[PDB]
């Protein structure tokens, strides 16, 4: 069975695609080696197609079957509610792709007669048709990176596949409660998306100290979505079907699985037949939940197959991490191979093969690793951080250009306590915002695939609840960490961390200069930037923040939105 078959029609762009950075006012203010920054375009689509296209052998053993039964037993506890038309509409991002039937996102959110009617008819059709493949668009995704050790070598665009707006809203009705609550009910503590960054590191740390001589590794799956099989996808259904369901929900799930999830026809932007898909669609509501379940399922079985001991897993979509019990260095190496052999049998071979690690800090997962720091009190505080190359590169892009999602805002939220987010990302963007009377203006960003609309002036409170007040006092970072950042700043041509200190003090002062929510930011976000530290008490408005459904589940590909009415 092939992951894809192609007809020859091209993956076409819908609009003008821009591949390089413009030389802008404040582009260079952040990053001067602009010819290292690039966005992906449909030009590289055929490259990615070569990569994701292959036949899949899959050989299930008894381990697998045991674990699946265990997962199903836990799902059987779940009661999933069917979403009302309205509730599904409110979960649609206002800039989600319009439907081919003469209405878009705002039509759905507004519950316009045309949209509501067709959404209804698409639901009706799910009951009345159990076989006909639902059509999908395929699109080359635009993402920004910096180039790395070849070079002149860029990633090819990733490929997104989605059904029409009307189907997407039906998916929500049928399956939004399922994908939001069943992962935790089945994998529990191993479901990564229930964890804030603070909560995540806490788990990882605890897990590590809980082992006597802990061993740890991450597992990278070679183009995961393509490795997913129709069998995988039906198994995933059998888990879903273990819930208590409304009768229409049950049929909806059965129909979407056959007509959409297991596979279907790929159509480009010009409306041409591009070929067929027999693997994970990356743009459906079930993508994150399916991926996480499938990963956790195959991972857990391949442990038993590898006779690994006292394993504990963190699973986030297709990203897997395992902290277990060391046997011996040569025995560990052998065990990790066995894990890989088995995963390869479950149709999940590796990107670059896994390597045991004996420092928690050297394990990467979710493009993240743990590092250590100290708060004002000198106490040893753990937090989570990445190589800032990709985040800064996109920070340069969003500076120059109008982008629908501000990854920088997201990254500051997720990586508040980090050295580079405080000294650069905050410093950079808060001068810009002040210099353009745009502090109160709320911007769109993503957390775990979901879209939120946030005012930058409510960053401290958000930051405090997600990380602690320590994230405003942290210092004495790791040498490896500080060397990673500084080395990155060379690469991109960013002003070295000395430089940013003075820029911050300016903005901080400029921010206190106005009092109110503005001053709260200068006082909290840029405390690192002064010798005479301010007193730092709790935030008044941290009290009543909406951080409901902020870190419950993953949704990358799911067309999900959680800001206000």
């Amino acid at each position: 069975s092939m992951s894809y078959t192609w007809t020859g029609a091209l993956i076409t762009p819908c609009a003008a695609e821009e591949s390089k950075l413009p030389i802008n006012p404040l582009s260079n203010s952040l990053l001067r080696h602009h010819n290292m920054v690039y966005a992906t375009t449909s030009r590289s689509a055929s490259l990615r197609q070569k990569k994701v296209t292959f036949d899949r052998l899959q050989v299930l053993d008894d381990h697998y079957r045991d674990v699946l039964k265990e997962m199903k037993a836990k799902a059987s506890t779940v009661k999933a509610k069917l979403l009302s038309i309205e509730e599904a509409c409110k979960l649609t991002p206002p800039h989600s792709a319009k439907s081919k039937f003469g209405y878009g996102a705002k039509d759905v959110r507004n519950l316009s007669s045309r949209a509501v009617n067709h959404i209804r008819s698409v639901w009706e059709d799910l009951l009345e048709d159990t076989e006909t493949p639902i059509d999908t668009t395929i699109m080359a995704k635009s993402e920004v990176f910096c180039v790395q050790p070849e070079k002149g070598g860029r990633k090819p665009a990733r490929l997104i596949v989605f059904p029409d707006l009307g189907v997407r809203v039906c998916e929500k009705m049928a399956l939004y409660d399922v994908v939001s609550t069943l992962p935790q009910a089945v994998m529990g503590s191993s479901y990564g998306f229930q964890y804030s960054p603070k909560q995540r590191v806490e788990f990882l740390v605890n897990t590590w100290k809980s082992k006597k001589c802990p061993m740890g590794f991450s597992y990278d799956t070679r183009c995961f979505d393509s490795t997913v099989t129709e069998s995988d996808i039906r198994v995933e259904e059998s888990i879903y079907q273990c819930c208590d369901l409304a009768p229409e929900a049950r049929q909806a799930i059965r129909s979407l699985t056959e007509r959409l999830y297991i596979g279907g026809p790929l159509t480009n932007s010009k409306g041409q037949n591009c070929g067929y898909r027999r693997c994970r669609a990356s743009g459906v509501l079930t993508t994150s939940c399916g991926n996480t379940l499938t990963c956790y399922l195959k991972a857990t079985a391949a442990c038993r197959a590898a006779k690994l001991q006292d394993c504990t897993m963190l699973v986030n979509g297709d990203d897997l991490v395992v902290i277990c019990e060391s046997a011996g260095t040569q025995e560990d190496a052998a065990a990790l191979r066995a894990f890989t052999e088995a995963m390869t049998r479950y149709s999940a071979p590796p990107g670059d093969p896994p390597q045991p690690e004996y420092d928690l800090e050297l394990i990467t997962s979710c493009s993240s690793n743990v590092s250590v720091a100290h708060d004002a009190s000198g106490k040893r505080v753990y937090y989570l951080t990445r190589d800032p190359t990709t985040p800064l590169a996109r920070a340069a892009w969003e500076t120059a250009r109008h982008t629908p999602i501000n990854s920088w805002l997201g990254n500051i939220i997720m990586y508040a306590p980090t050295l580079w987010a405080r000294m650069i990302l905050m410093t950079h963007f808060f001068s810009i915002l002040l210099a353009q009377e745009q502090l109160e203006k709320a911007l769109d960003c993503q957390i775990y695939g979901a879209c939120y609309s946030i005012e930058p002036l409510d960053l401290p409170q958000i930051i405090e609840r997600l990380h602690g007040l320590s994230a405003f006092t942290l210092h004495s970072y790791s040498p490896g960490e500080i060397n990673r950042v500084a080395s990155c700043l060379r690469k991109l041509g960013v002003p070295p961390l000395r430089t940013w200190r003075h820029r911050a003090r300016s903005v901080r002062a400029k921010l206190l200069s106005q009092g109110g929510r503005a001053a709260t930011c200068g006082r909290y976000l840029f405390n690192w930037a002064v010798r005479t530290k301010l007193k730092l008490t709790p935030i008044p408005a941290a009290s009543q923040l909406d951080l409901s459904g902020a870190f419950v589940a993953g949704y990358s590909g799911g067309d999900i939105y959680h800001s206000l009415s």
